[PDB]
């Protein structure tokens, strides 16, 4: 089958890979709108993954059940899916200490342009259908749908891992489309004020759209000193690390109370050392917590998510900015994720 | 100083009683806007409270500093509050635990209209000013502001308490008042699908407007066979219990998934008696949590509950149905509260 | 096979039922040893499971795997494993949710003596024995490890849904075998005080051996006066609820502090309702927390209690008061169980 | 009154300080028996504070309250108490927020030896006798209480902040005093295994009686290697960092198995940096969650481990290895603190 992959370090192209076959409780999906990730440069452009050879790319899509394992119940071939970026082995030690996206190894969760064939094909192979998959709603725009694989789910994740308070004041470094899912659900936790951080135009109107009562530029001031005078010298209950360098770690326990959470979803891959400020997070006695990770996968996080879109409880809508359709357009996407054109969010392309 | 009190059961007036003076850390707070509350009409008409003999009533209200004690130093006289309805003593081992609202008793937290005299005089006494009280945005609409002092607290715990995670289904049964605020709260942490129940066209608009997807009348089913009809069997992830007899407890128990939370801000004043459904509880070893708990007062809650409000997280202007000017009409609305006509929610007085 | 089983209500007898056979991830396992339980006699003689027609009892139990499915790749017949009494379906939206005693229904997890045949057979049946079994250590005592199987997951479960702290005050109705781990849990979490609250002697002693520093006898005085007493009015911190009838959650949340939690792990079946006294409850707004659970089940939770037995962080030898040898000592064993003598807390018949 | 403090940098020595006076709420104590700490070194000689001129020092006692304000209701004079050496001002933002060690500042809670003269005088000062102190047991060992006042609420609240599980595997980074009481709770805590980390005998020793299933030393391998080696590649669950310098960060999250915690109780002060290895922390994905914390202080803190005490939950003589009687040895008691002899865990001085 065609798909669109890795063919070396910062080479890309389609190629002829072999069809994924379906395991008795896998299912082969084909793809009806995939998007393209920052992960997905980081890994071509960035060795991110090493040198992986003619891997497909991709680990956001919904679409059709083509075929299904012998032992898949709840899903049959012509069911329209929305398919989370993670895709957990449910049956191991890490499920059983409730940690999905780990299950058999650190990000074990993260098949999809890693462990195996991402989306960006004919046909993907998705393990466990019955435990990994959702129902696309029918009436549910595919390019929204997209943009819960892994944008929603993320950026919620990171708000939930921030474990915001009823009028938390919230900080989230980084407004691009996992930021301003950060900002999103950060809200949806009840968060009070809610500052992000960011530049590009097009990206602060979806910031405030989404929550955010405040908006900082780096361009004019350092972060902290900007974040501190908003807040008169008192700081930030939560931080949420979406987006830049590694010195967001260090900004971050800076502008957080003592006793603050800083919950990072900002999958760093360049500076090989994170640094925490020695006398900022009181010498590791403030408790200012640091947590950190891999958005959740699987059925019922998918149904959940899914289930607030419904009730329109977010509007992913603002996220895509960029809509393309027929599969070729899937380099034309990727490469405009790389260049980052200064109106681009989140494209989709629907085959 | 003039007052509305409770003379004795079932007995209303106006009296004649002594103004209270402020203690070192204490403020004398005079009356802004003052909201009648079911509360005050169970400790008159049902006794919740016993046979008190001329205590003022009320506990929701925004004021005016009049008096400060030698050693306040955020509140100064002139100052417009918001006065929690739950005032606790900050210096206790209750404090210590985690349970404000109990400092030195359960539910002393709770001081007007049962340790004290309530704010429905000309002059009401707060305890520790500084730990107390939260300054009223200059532009805030008094009758909103009076509803931070406890539907609003009240309500948001519920959804607290009942630990919502994002696309979590809840079900509120009760839509009054403090049920319409467990819905805004629920929605405010994340819940997918909020069930309200309820028949109030008044409050049904209005529970519709916080957040319900679906709204259930009891005239029509059994509500658990309703919700359960509704779930395709599934039942509801969380269920707060905001108003209704004592039998809504077993309601909710016979709702909620196993391993839910059951989150109970319903003050019960009649039957002695909740009861749980054994086998619907699984015979105690289904994991259904069942907590319960007075709102949380004190300045912190008020000032991040009133941020809240300040960036529009929720508009209380709902709530308030009627407004009435003049403090002579305390009793008709409190009066209004105990004959509860079909367009009734909440009453702000405006003196 | 030979088993023993449930003829009809209140009659017991051996029968010749079918061999069970395994699936491709489960495993067919011969009993070394197995213990009756107070569940297998309100099943029988109490209907607590409806008129089950010859189904095998027990769901206590280590033995000898002798069938493996082809899938099972962590467990070969020959090997000596420790099965817990909740052997859950680790492909469930429950699992999912982090619920797996409940996987695919209300404790679902429960399947011995229940879903089908119990350990009181030649052979029994164990679903995903990757997922539900675990090694038995070569040097641990058959009778010991049996206690682990349910014994001492439902009571470290007890304390652990107590949520215990450091100095925490704890109360433990019900000093049998359940009670007793309950205790054991409560000292393993940082409890302080524990009072145990029962009368027969062998099991007092055990209390005292487990960490109880206080013993309460009801005939001489309402436990809950006794405890205030002790408590100097002030009351517990938690509360575990492991024997006597409904109405100790009454007395459970009397003695308990305002804020403070109350675990249930007693298997309620008899009185129809568990009821809540409401103005010790504080009418619902006391902050008690009532929890109730089936003891966690699986791999995971075995192999750690397994580790916590191996490195001597308890002892569960003082549970078992009765050790006969031969598989038809069932019979007498359980009809012991139900006889209650006075120097019984548990008997463990080893084949 | 004289009393030994910190001339200057690197300078000790006695000197004639003014005697403290007590509020209104304040209790003046005069020492019973006090204990030397490495923040006290760290302080004169490494400058921790800066240039503290002529500051009384200690921070670990246990005494007798000599004076008493007007306001001290539960405290007076003659009575013997415990003090822990976080004294917060439990009226503030950030108690109601629930960090009591961070009331009006990050680590204001710890007051002696920072924000006013230590214990190490003939009379200290204590704000909020009845809020920050704990009688003292008539039949408990002097130098046992002083334990409780630092060693034990910082070790057993690295515990706690681990949030560990019935057989969580734990690995303890330095068994000095702190660290034998982080083995100590994580053992009542229901730690499995239990890694203790070191090489003085007299602490290995310790380490084991405190519950340390292995030991290990950094003289014969990379601490991770040998923790990888000791878990079969596996990890450990959780990760208390006691000691050692900020190299020890980069150890735990390299150790800590992706979802576990580390938990940091080692008030860092050296290094200006402690470093998060990118890789080991899944690039911030791998949920390897990382607190750090002051140690709980008040009344209600010190009565809960003073009960514990009481009711043999832990045995801190172990940690007590000199014993000194008369004031004037309080030097020769930091100078042992400062030059470390191989025998020496801590040392009590009693008046
Ligand atoms: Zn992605
Ligand atoms: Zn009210
Ligand atoms: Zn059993
Ligand atoms: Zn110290």
């Amino acid at each position: 089958m065609k798909g669109f992959a890795m063919l070396g370090i910062n080479k890309l192209g389609w190629i002829e890979k072999e069809r994924p076959v379906a395991g008795s409780y896998d299912a082969i999906v084909r793809p009806l709108a995939v998007s393209p990730c920052t992960s997905d440069i980081h890994t071509v452009f960035e060795g991110a993954l090493g040198d992986r050879k003619n891997m497909i790319l991709g680990h956001e899509a919904v679409g059709e059940v083509v075929e299904v394992g012998s032992e898949v119940k709840d899903f049959k071939p012509g069911d329209r899916v929305i398919v989370p970026c993670t895709t957990p082995d449910w049956r191991s030690l890490e499920v059983q200490a409730g940690f999905q996206q780990h299950s058999n190894g650190m990000l074990a969760g993260w098949k999809f342009s890693n462990f195996k064939d991402g989306v960006f094909g004919e046909y993907f192979h998705v393990n466990d259908a019955d435990m990994n998959l959702a129902i696309l709603p029918k009436d549910m725009p595919l390019e929204n749908a997209v943009m819960i694989t892994d944008m929603m789910t993320t950026g919620f994740h990171g708000a939930e891992l921030a474990d915001i308070q009823m009028g938390s004041s919230v900080v989230v470094i980084g407004i691009g489309a996992v930021g301003l899912m950060g900002i999103a659900g950060a809200k949806l936790r009840g968060a009070g004020r809610i500052i992000g951080v960011g530049s590009r135009p097009i990206c602060v109107e979806a910031a405030k759209f989404y929550g955010a009562t405040d908006i900082l530029n780096y361009k004019n001031g350092h972060i902290v000193d900007q974040v501190m005078k908003l807040t008169n010298g008192k700081g930030v209950d939560r931080v949420i690390m979406a987006g830049g360098g590694s010195e967001t770690l260090s900004q971050a326990v800076s502008m957080v109370k003592p006793g603050g959470i800083i919950s990072n979803i900002n999958y760093h891959g360049s500076g090989d050392a994170l640094l925490i400020p020695r006398v900022e997070w009181g010498c590791g006695m403030a408790h200012k917590t640091i947590k950190g990770g891999l958005c959740p996968g699987g059925r019922l996080r998918a149904e959940m998510l899914r289930d607030m879109v419904v009730y329109n409880r977010v509007d992913l809508s603002k996220l895509v900015t960029h809509v393309y359709h027929g599969f070729d357009h899937i380099e034309e996407a990727l490469l405009l994720m790389k260049d980052k054109p200064k109106d681009l969010i989140k494209a989709v392309v629907i085959l």
